[PDB]
């Protein structure tokens, strides 16, 4: 048979993050049982007594050969054996093989789960693996809809934080990046926006780490800078440590050389007695899953992968293995030497598999010409998602990822342009599609977006200055409308400079006085 339920989890007590995995990892050694899909994890404020921990939550999507009965029992069993070292595992609805739900009213079983349309923290992580068509057994309304409605009450008490996982420190309280969300109906990130420094660990151009290439010291005393400069207006700072260059047909350094630039100085960064290690978070800019590897051994907590797996076939097995890694897929084509020849998107490569497509959670049939106008964001969208897609399937977690579109990555100035207009129909873009005989649902509703416009040629196109050094100016004004246009986090490289213009943008459109 295999037969599909969605299941609830749920934790306050603890290291409620280890009370997830432990009953996620029981629930796949199973044979019975096979995970699909998991959703973001979501913190949110306790439902029935206000003087409790967060709870984290989240749903899981399995394919499963046991009836509703028989998995509700494997629910407790589970539930039991992770009280022996504090999880709620609940069935929120169950589909036959044929994929229809079930409607069970017993005594002891009830589904769908009676509770549900109450619940932000259960529709939430639930919409981004169902689609906006949909319906509730009993309703007959698109779940999408039950959930909108209680966003529509605008209670505080319903607000979620979604956080993504960072590797635990000695010492240190469980590490997330968090990103709040509010509604007014349109939703939008209030908590501020991440700023990430660039640190380029090449020779290549005098300007930009060029002078203090292969010093350590040299290069650590420009991060403790860097972070000072950040850490004045903001709470935590990302320090991007790069060793290879990703400029159009730029020459790239061999693996072992891009190890001995990066490597050794993420170890010196994090073993910094002169630096607030609390405040200061780890990325590692690299396409290479062996650096990517070496990386996590001393202590990194951001892989940014340019290529999204594209580069490296055993990327997405190196992300798997590392559930409190944090990994950025990018959107691009081709490679660094060819990309230049392939900023072109009339056509959609699996337009032929895409069974529907959704901006926020409605048809865009029906949203009649939107579709012309959104061409460019919809292919980079669809582009992601199979990305996404080819990431789940080899182990990565939705919770890990954060998006990037890539500016300047197999597009031109223009396209960087439209990008930045219509981050907010990137946000909140999905769609359906056809996928190994079955059905799949790819929604990028809480993927938290990374833009890059920091010096790029688009900037220097419109103010006309020919030199990178010169376009930080202009930068700090790309930045603000990035933000504006909803980008969770930035990458910069005239930190301080930049870091006053994310606060005043913050101030201004997400109204963080
Ligand atoms: N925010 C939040 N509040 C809560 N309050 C009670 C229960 C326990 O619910 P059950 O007894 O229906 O499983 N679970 C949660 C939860 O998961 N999240
Ligand atoms: N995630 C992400 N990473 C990147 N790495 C290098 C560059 C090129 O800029 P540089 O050569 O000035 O560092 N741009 C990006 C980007 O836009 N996004």
């Amino acid at each position: 048979s295999w037969k599909r339920a969605f299941l609830a989890f749920g934790s306050n007590i603890g290291d409620r993050f280890k009370h997830i995995q432990m009953a996620l990892q029981l629930l796949s050694r199973e044979k019975t049982v096979k995970l699909r899909n998991i959703s973001s994890i979501f913190e949110s404020e306790p439902m029935y007594f206000k003087d409790q921990t967060p709870f984290m939550n989240g749903c899981v999507e399995v394919e499963t050969l046991l009836t509703p009965s028989e998995l509700l029992k494997l629910c407790k069993k589970i539930e039991y054996e992770e009280l022996q070292r504090t999880i709620d595992l609940d069935i929120v609805m169950f589909l036959n093989s044929a994929g229809e739900d079930i409607i069970v009213n017993e005594p002891d079983l009830n589904i769908p789960h009676p509770r549900m349309l109450e619940r932000t923290f259960v529709l939430e992580p639930l919409c981004e693996l169902i689609s906006p068509v949909h319906l509730h057994p009993v309703t007959a309304e698109p779940i999408v809809d039950h959930l909108k409605q209680l966003y529509d009450k605008q209670h505080d008490e319903d607000t979620l934080w979604k956080l993504v996982p960072l590797p635990y420190r000695s010492g240190v309280e469980p590490r997330f990046l968090k990103f709040k969300t509010a509604t007014k109906t349109n939703r939008i990130t209030v908590s501020p926006t991440y700023i990430m420094a660039i640190f380029n660990a090449t020779p290549d151009s005098f300007s930009d780490g060029g002078e203090h290439f292969a010093d350590i010291e040299s290069q650590l005393n420009d991060i403790i800078k860097l972070c000072k400069d950040a850490l004045y207006l903001h709470e935590s700072v990302i320090i991007d440590v790069g060793g290879c260059s990703t400029r159009p047909n730029s020459i790239q350094a061999s693996e072992e050389e891009e190890i001995r630039r990066s490597i050794p100085l993420i170890k010196a960064i994090r073993e910094s007695t002169e630096l607030p290690q609390d405040k200061v978070i780890l990325s590692i800019d690299t396409y290479r899953s062996n650096v990517a590897k070496e990386a996590i051994k001393v202590g990194v907590d951001i892989i940014n992968d340019i290529s999204g797996g594209l580069f490296d076939s055993n990327m997405f097995a190196v992300i798997a293995e590392n559930p409190e890694i944090c990994y950025i897929l990018s959107h691009t084509r081709g490679d660094i030497s060819t990309m230049n020849r392939l900023a072109h998107y009339e056509n959609f490569a699996l337009g032929d598999s895409i069974q529907q497509e959704f901006v926020h959670n409605t048809d865009i049939q029906q949203l009649d010409d939107l579709k012309d106008k959104t061409v460019l964001i919809r292919n980079v969208g669809q582009e992601i998602g199979e990305r996404y897609i080819k990431a789940i399937d080899n182990g990565v977690k939705r919770w890990q990822i954060l998006i990037d579109p890539g500016l300047g990555f197999a597009k031109t100035w223009k396209q960087n342009l439209q990008i930045i207009r219509h981050i907010p129909i990137l946000k909140n873009y999905s769609f359906t599609m056809n996928s190994n005989n079955s059905q799949v649902y790819v929604n990028l509703r809480n993927m938290p977006v990374l833009l890059g416009p920091s010096r790029k040629k688009f900037i220097g196109h419109i103010t006309k200055d020919v030199d990178a050094k010169q376009r930080d100016f202009a930068t700090g004004a790309v930045v603000a409308s990035c933000i504006g246009f909803g980008s969770d986090m930035v990458r910069v490289h005239d930190v301080k400079n930049c870091s006053k213009s994310i606060k005043l943008a913050d101030a201004i459109y997400k109204g963080l006085e």
